[PDB]
């Protein structure tokens, strides 16, 4: 028999937040998928967005896992007791926002969930937004400091209303999301860095 | 039987944080509850507000239980101290800054108080705002992390004045403030979360 | 003779900033009395005001006290090493800005003192702030937490220049000002929570 | 011998951030000089600037000091592992804003200088801004909790260009910078607390 | 046996955050590289501007070099469990806001690398901003409070593209950026502080004629 209390006195005498959970040699797979909950302000000069999104972000660490045949098989951990990816946003030109209490969920098989709210502004294509066919801002999310030999990160394509929790009541409306792979390479080193282009089809709104 | 100091001696070291309170294997019942004292700022055009109000929150953490019989059965602890529910509002467009010391009232028996002033920034329906009618603001409180099987939660019973402490001096008034609850499902997982919806209807003062 | 240091440390050691340094079964007597040193941001419009004002608190905790007859009879101890009354201005719409070192004063009585320099926005009434009888704001501060039994604030009781301190350059100034008790309580629990009432009446400085 | 490690060892263990090192009876004595960098903001209507200037601050601490004969004798150290003087600008309407690495400068003599950049807001005379006279605004800095007898402040005694290290691209330009050695005194007790008063006699630069 | 949790521990016990690594007694060598993002807010009366920047950083930390032979030769650092220059910005009139998670980069031969993307607020020459030849808002960074016989900063004058990491999305189009060794002394002090003159000449797009 365990409770609550035995699972996360347990993550704490096994957890490493500093060390990047890779097991053997295979990178640690990171997904990443944003939720669109809305766009509070644009603009078609100076292209810039402010956006609120729900950064999806699930991985696996091993280390965590416990049997949960007689306790439950998730846990809430503040994220400060746990490794998180250090992803970021290549084109956001203000720090990330998060307006949700800073808690993962795990999962008694090592599998940890981090879904924060945020708001952030980025640096994006703005243009053609007051029309029919709407704008398309991209935004790059992946790892700052570990290679694709290190962590890799795919999106989650798939079926789901890419407006489905996006604010009824924002002066903008969005027409797609698609989110693809890629990588990043610099022109000073081999080594690329993966990432997940993550593409919003907005326009304002016209009755 | 003892003093304050000791109460406190002994939360420290009952009281887990970050470990949910779930007595038994049923989830934390989380009273929530919202004293709207002022309305700063609204547009209409881009449907947001700034709000100020009270968060009266309650829920129960049997561990910290004491004797109180001849002993103070209240004292004032730090949340940091304490394990507290993981609020958040949904429609929310900005962190809440809390106004007020982030002190809870704890009782002998294990029940907890924290009623911080909160301001916050919302994204809602503020169309309607300067008619007869006002307009309707919805703002959605809830758990983050924990689904309705870890902590439930349910509006405040307390049929009073919706605008018993809401300043005078502000530039709107409130008409009306129902607070129901609701439960959010996201496609993907059967886990609901329980919330609270409360309608705030104001609207812009005038005269004659 | 005790230096600085030793009288620091025993303060450490017996000190307890989560604690109310409350004697027997009586309430820890506060002291709260604001010195308004500037007015900045005014709008008769939203009915807010910037306020600058030192919040010259005093308290006292005799476990603290000590021998000065051949020693220091006053030390300045960080706050954190203390416990401070949590106290907050109901009418506020900002959390306050301290702008001076967050350190108090122990005197070798037990006396306890902390004057912080806050700047901070409330909403009140701004009304008549352009007239010749200016305009009445109030702000209530008092302990968010601790009820009449545990704490109880009384403002300093001595007539003193209501602007001795108060920026000459700012573009108001201040007719009076008046510190009157005040007690509230709420439509849910029976205890009140005691306060002080400061009103500031002033008015914009006419050019002619 | 001894590397930086070890003197950075010696004084984590040695200082007391919390005590003022006061040698014997005698106050420690602190020397400050602004040495204004930039001139942002300015409104003659409000009577307030935004500025940016270096605090130099300098005392001494013998406890730190150590033998630099066969080792380093000036090592950096945060000023978080350091006690520092409680200084404040009386005539602020906004918190310092440290825009440089908060470390400090200790040699092995036991002196300390702390030299950060800062830009803070103040409350002063703006009158005249806009004439070849210019505008003298008036900064007030001085210990906040610690008078005479404890701490003193004298500007250092030196006799160098007011606008050595002023930025060329501000929009106003500076006149002259007067750094006199005064105190302050309040209605109730004796004891005085010593300041500097900097005079910046500014203007704007005319077109031309 | 030495995955990364060991390289990340035994890096936390030979490695002294605020002891600056001065090997023998020489000074620590610094090379400090701006790579310009994007230039956001741009006020020529009161000549300020807002920019974004990675801040590549690279020095050598021997207590921290590690055999790498048959085990990881690299990891990512908080930079709080290391020594980091006290680099500043002499002309900045807003603090530093690093934007990317603050993490730094460690090869086993004891060289670190940091390059975290900041906003910053400067004061330069703006005037020419609306230009053809533009206008030239000089950055000078360099350590705070160490002087050139404890640290010297270089920067790292390699042929590469000035705009190649610019957003092509941004009001302005960098015309050139030029980074030149300097030294800051004072009429008080016999010491200098080496420093990096960084000159971006920039101008908004779109412009007639
Ligand atoms: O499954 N979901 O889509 N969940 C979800 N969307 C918004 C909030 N939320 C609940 C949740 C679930 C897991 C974590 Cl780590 N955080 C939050
Ligand atoms: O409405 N109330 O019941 N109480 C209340 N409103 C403002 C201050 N206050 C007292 C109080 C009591 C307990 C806690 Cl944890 N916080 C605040
Ligand atoms: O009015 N006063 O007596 N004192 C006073 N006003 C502003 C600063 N100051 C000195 C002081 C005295 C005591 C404490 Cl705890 N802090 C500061
Ligand atoms: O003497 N100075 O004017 N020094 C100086 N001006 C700008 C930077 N700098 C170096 C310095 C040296 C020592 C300390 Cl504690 N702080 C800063
Ligand atoms: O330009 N680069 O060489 N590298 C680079 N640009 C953006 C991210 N990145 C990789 C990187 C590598 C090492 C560190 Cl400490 N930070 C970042």
């Amino acid at each position: 028999a365990a409770d609550r209390a035995d699972i996360l006195y347990n993550i704490r005498q096994t957890s490493r937040p500093d060390v990047i959970p890779t097991q053997r040699d295979r990178p640690v797979a990171v997904s990443v998928s944003l939720k669109f909950i809305n766009i509070l302000e644009v603009n078609e000069i100076t292209n810039e967005v402010d956006v609120v999104f729900w950064q999806q972000t699930t991985w696996s660490d091993r280390t965590l896992a416990w049997d949960s045949s007689h306790s439950p098989d998730q846990v809430s951990v503040p994220i400060s007791s746990l490794w998180v990816p250090d992803l970021a946003a290549y084109n956001a030109i203000s720090k990330p926002e998060v307006l949700t209490p800073q808690l993962a969920r795990v999962v008694s098989d090592g599998e940890v969930l981090y879904m924060p709210s945020i708001r952030q502004r980025f640096s994006c294509d703005v243009s053609g937004v007051d029309t029919e066919s709407g704008a398309t801002c991209r935004i790059k999310i992946g790892s700052w400091t570990h290679h694709s030999r290190e962590i890799s990160v795919d999106p989650t394509t798939e079926n789901s209303d890419d407006s489905e929790y996006f604010s009824q009541y924002s002066r903008f409306e969005i027409l797609d999301v698609t989110q693809k792979k890629n990588s990043v390479t610099y022109s000073c080193c081999p080594e690329a860095y993966e990432d997940v282009e993550v593409s919003l089809n907005f326009r304002k709104k016209g009755r």
